[PDB]
């Protein structure tokens, strides 16, 4: 790297972490991928803009990237709303934005340590009847290396695309 600036809340002490979630073929952890720089990403397929719009910019930061770097990143889509987003649509939802992604849902309870373990607070609220609620979550990406996180993103950080190119650079 060179003179990178940073646009996301850089941790000075990284924090280690790892979960347990299922997938469209087995079951997986954080520990499936302790040696990349992984993102995080808490969203519902079925969002209002920012889960399609904030995986574009994640996969214009991977494009942007020579080969040598893209062999330590990968993305991680992990659901919010399991009674609603199966880890088979999950995946091919983040697979249309970029093929290098992978989409995790299942048990509320596996999905519910990986929130846990990042610290994201998820609710449902007004719920009413069987398609009548919102779902709430932490809109959050969590950028993790060597089984530990060491940076936090909003959507209106990571949606700059060469912010999310500069940061992961200081991390390659």
């Amino acid at each position: 790297g060179a003179m990178h600036t940073f646009y996301g809340t850089r941790l000075l002490n990284p924090k280690p972490v790892d979960f347990a979630l299922e997938g469209p073929q087995g079951p997986v952890r954080l520990s499936q991928f302790q040696d990349k720089v992984v993102l995080l990403f808490f969203g519902f397929t079925r969002c209002p803009d920012v889960c399609p719009t904030t995986l574009l910019a994640l996969k214009r930061a991977y494009e942007k990237l020579p080969p040598k770097a893209q062999e330590r990143v990968q993305v991680i889509f992990v659901s919010v709303d399991p009674e609603r987003d199966p880890p088979e649509v999950a995946d091919r939802y983040a697979k249309a934005f970029h093929p290098s992604f992978l989409g995790l849902s299942g048990s509320p309870e596996a999905v519910r340590e990986a929130a846990q373990t990042f610290g994201v607070f998820y609710q449902k609220s007004q719920y009413r009847g069987p398609g009548e609620y919102l779902v709430d979550h932490t809109a959050t990406t969590f950028v993790v290396k060597e089984g530990r996180l060491v940076l936090l993103y909003s959507p209106d950080k990571a949606e700059a695309t060469d912010r999310v190119v500069a940061d992961l650079q200081a991390l390659l």
